[PDB]
């Protein structure tokens, strides 16, 4: 028994999967996957260097990890309806960086959505390779509506531009016309590429519209909706684009791939390959409308863009507190984790912003319907409503307590 | 129960465990991890974004993985003799990444050791970021000794005047004088740069010297012979630089990192400080040397530089066999499973070469001593000698199979 070896280790761990067990996960980018995608990550194939690609490895003795890799390229292709795919990329940000090297130059001009839009990190930000390597100038939602505005950006497509333009968002509760991005891509003799991480469950599933057959490339992480493992993956059906993306991804940027990761991959995609997935992804857009609705109707809230078609939505809470920072922390007092976030235009600090960002797939993996979403979303309203009332936050934890072990994690 | 939900992946991962166990694993930079180190990176820490460093992360519900990430950090600081180390590097090559975003910046000209004497990818190959991003220079070893000629490395160091030199290597066996490569970098005031991927244990052990000391950075991968999960480390004893580092890992290059894989590295990180890596490290250079040997006194091999002070050797196969290429597939077919390898001032393509290259980690990791890394050598011998012998093959493939079965994989 190896636990007693390292007991400070493995007390951190027991300590972490009861902070899980205790907590109301409304980290819109977070889930719970299974059992098998966690035991696949745990396998002896961490031991196997399998630089290269499936029966072009650098070494021998690769036959089954070539298997492996293979299921998992198999099954996004079946998933996801492309005709090629990279299961290598460690993260959505090495996936990101992959294609910019197969798609553009340094110094190429690139169209991403703002950070305080939604665009990640890696979509441009001066602090990120991306906004150092490539001169990223975004595109906004419009003002009043908070949508995006096909014209706008077409119109700003033109002036600018790009090489490329890159779709897709962190903290967007609407439906993106990939169709319309295409068009706007296709008038500027630009490549478009979709980072579908937040919404690739629902692309699975059936509740988001593709961008795969309208990006020349989509990226994604196999975590958020689609309820894998951390790590990347690149779609293509072009097949010089697939050539490119590969030898970006190695030898370009990475070095031998994480087997391991790659099986539990494989794992989550024929998960979500299952009838079961769909139901999944019912509940999911049901659970974040009904959470989302509860604000709508409090008159002392705004929901962003007034609501969702997705996961997620972001809600204006400088009326009952200070900063989305403020209500970040007096959530965290009654064991709800959300994250502070920018809304479009953010006015205030980028550290104190005047927003929450709030998901359902957590609590619709562990099993929670639109009344306990309606129950969440009311307790949250009742803190914040309470911050400074502490018996108050004191009765919410131990209602919160009562429904987190009615729904165990695991 | 989840593997009758999917047997094509768990019959496939069944397969590995049992290919593992059936071949004996002389790939140098490979290793059998504890089932500690695959518990820890099979557990729920991936259900958790952890973005930004400890006690400054992105999101809430951090305080737990602040406390294992600590661990990591604390625990490499302490091992390898560092003020500050970073343990977010998804793998060696990001962590290589990182450095050189930290210190140069694009097209500034770089010396590392030559791709043929051992120089990774990732030290200045064209198909590599770093020869796209940067103007690499490579440096050689001797003709005659195949050691490195520290005296050649300052003058040609003088001529190109580079920003960062960046030494260790990838099949190099003796040992390298750090002390020396900075006195180098001081001379042309460049900043040294040492990659100890493969020799990270043996500083762990004690077995070689230590470039933490002499290195402005220094990075390694979290496997090969430090025997931990697959993932990058970075040490620094220079805040300025720390700093830096820190905000090349994120958010210059990745985003989240991977908790489940950084526990792992704690596992790993405790495993080396413990007095038995040490006796781990003696049997590594032992059972090297006792292969190696068999080579040396074998008038029809060559063992590059004579011999080994580490856990490789390379072989000159070319008087028995036509290529290291051909040299792999006879050693495959009795279940020694190494890689071909170019040697020092290759002659033939790098798709064939003229070498084998040999470690002792996994053989070692197995409880294997001199006595049975000796036999293996004389397989070797004999299946090379004897290639077009299907009868002999299949007569070392049967005692291969005694062998293995006398030390189980796990
Ligand atoms: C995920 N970013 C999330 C989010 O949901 O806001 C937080 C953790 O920033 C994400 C990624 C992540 O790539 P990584 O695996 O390198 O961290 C990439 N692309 C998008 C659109 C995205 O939301
Ligand atoms: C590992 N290179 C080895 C080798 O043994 O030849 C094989 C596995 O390519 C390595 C790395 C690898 O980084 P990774 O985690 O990105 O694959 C980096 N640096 C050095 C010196 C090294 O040997
Ligand atoms: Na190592």
């Amino acid at each position: 028994d190896y636990k007693a070896f390292d007991p400070e280790l493995w007390n951190a761990i027991d300590a972490e999967a009861e902070r899980q067990q205790n907590n109301i996960e409304l980290i819109a980018s977070e889930n719970v996957v299974s059992k098998a995608v966690m035991a696949a990550q745990g396998t002896l194939l961490t031991n196997k260097s399998a630089e290269g690609y499936p029966g072009k490895r650098y070494y021998g003795g690769t036959a089954v990890i070539d298997v492996v890799e293979t299921l998992a390229i198999e099954r996004a292709k079946k998933l996801f309806g492309a005709k090629f795919a990279n299961v290598q990329p460690h993260s959505g940000s090495q996936a990101n960086a992959a294609v910019y090297m197969s798609l553009i130059q340094p110094g190429d001009t690139v169209m991403g959505m703002d950070l305080s839009a939604g665009g990640h990190l890696t979509h441009g930000a001066p602090v990120s390779f991306s906004g150092k390597t490539y001169n990223f100038v975004s595109y906004n939602v419009d003002k009043e509506s908070e949508l995006l505005d096909y014209d706008a950006i077409l119109a700003q497509a033109k002036e600018v531009r790009p090489k490329l333009i890159v779709a897709g968002a962190s903290a967007y509760s609407r439906i993106i016309d990939f169709a319309k991005f295409r068009e706007i891509a296709d008038a500027v003799g630009a490549y478009l590429m979709v980072d579908m991480a937040h919404i690739a469950g629902l692309v699975a599933s059936g509740h988001h519209p593709s961008p795969v057959p309208y990006a020349h490339v989509t990226t994604t992480t196999t975590h958020k909706t689609l309820r894998g493992p951390r790590g990347g993956l690149i779609l293509t059906d072009d097949e010089d684009i697939a050539k490119k993306l590969n030898s970006a991804v190695f030898p370009g940027l990475q070095g031998g791939p994480l087997e391991h990761v790659i099986a539990a991959k494989a794992v989550a995609l024929k998960e979500a390959l299952d009838p079961a997935f769909k139901e999944y992804g019912e509940n999911v857009i049901k659970n974040a409308a009904a959470m989302a609705d509860v604000f709508n109707q409090h008159p002392d809230f705004r929901v962003i863009s007034g609501g969702t078609n997705n996961h997620l939505f972001l809600v204006d809470v400088t009326k009952v507190v200070e900063n989305g920072k403020v209500a970040q922390n007096v959530l965290e007092e009654v064991n709800i984790t959300l994250n502070k976030n920018s809304i479009p235009y953010e006015q205030l600090s980028p550290f104190k912003t005047s927003g929450i960002r709030v998901g359902s797939p957590a609590i619709t993996s562990r099993g929670m319907g639109e009344a306990e979403s309606r129950q969440i979303a009311e307790w949250m309203v009742e803190a914040l409503e309470n911050h400074d009332k502490p018996e108050v936050l004191e009765r919410i934890r131990g209602d919160v307590k009562v429904l987190t072990d009615a729904f165990p994690l695991y």
